[PDB]
């Protein structure tokens, strides 16, 4: 209902995102991409903004989050940036379609 009702909705939703149960296809989103590392050719290049779960649970922890709809943007800035630099077959898309079906699920029931 209120701003703060919202945001502790929200606070359950990453707790979720975070959970055991969704760790299989989670994982990969758990900390920056590490492009780097990865040898991921052109990723900072293609994504302007980079986002994960580590930098959505530090706002969170910090109150950086004036509402739900700022929650929500930068999670599925973390799953459009997966779906706009990787191939449509690559094991990555799956995981982000399968972690989103539950953030969008969860995200619709806030009152
Ligand atoms: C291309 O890999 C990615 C692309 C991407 O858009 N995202 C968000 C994440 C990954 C990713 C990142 C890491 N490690 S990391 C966080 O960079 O330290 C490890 C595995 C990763 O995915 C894989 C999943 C299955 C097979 C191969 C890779």
């Amino acid at each position: 209902g209120s701003h703060s009702e919202q945001l502790k909705h929200c606070n359950g939703i990453l707790k979720e995102l975070l959970s055991k149960k969704h760790a299989a296809y989670a994982w990969p989103f758990y900390k920056p991409v590490d492009a780097s590392a990865l040898g991921l050719h052109d990723y900072h290049d293609i994504i302007k903004h980079p986002m994960d779960l580590s930098t959505v649970k530090r706002k969170m922890e910090n109150r950086d989050y004036r509402d739900a709809q700022e929650f929500a943007a930068d999670v599925r800035l973390m799953f459009s940036n997966c779906y706009k630099y990787n191939p449509p077959d690559h094991d990555v898309v799956a995981m982000a379609r399968k972690l989103q079906d539950v953030f969008e699920f969860r995200y619709a029931k806030m009152p």
